[PDB]
């Protein structure tokens, strides 16, 4: 119910703090 | 439940930590 | 119960590192 | 059992991740 | 149980990015 | 299980960061 939902968004930003990663690694070279 | 709330309050505090990491990957860049 | 106020208490700890890594941001860009 | 020991675990590294954030609060001053 | 050992990995890696922190804010006081 | 694997998934987050964080410490002691 409500925490599937809230699991799903969990699982978006942990991508989105992924993709920030990347950022700062590419940045970091 | 408050668990899920829990998960909620999480999942918003990931998005800001990603948003300051990009914050200061381009504070490198340039 | 058990997990929900260690989960909650990650959050803030995010949250601040969030906020930590705004100032480093600034203090390189200048 | 596992779980309770766990569990305070991740309450000692929350414990070490504040004062690390108070040390870096601390060098941005 | 297999939650557990999921706690168990995330108090670790806490721990290394305490750590990371403490030497990042070092890094920045010298 | 629901969420095991998301909190060893932010485990690996955080570990990745905290190198993230020691090579931006490193950069800057020079």
């Amino acid at each position: 119910g409500e925490l599937a939902q809230a699991l799903k968004e969990l699982a978006k930003a942990l991508k989105e703090l992924a993709w920030a990663l990347k950022e700062l690694a590419q940045a970091l070279k």
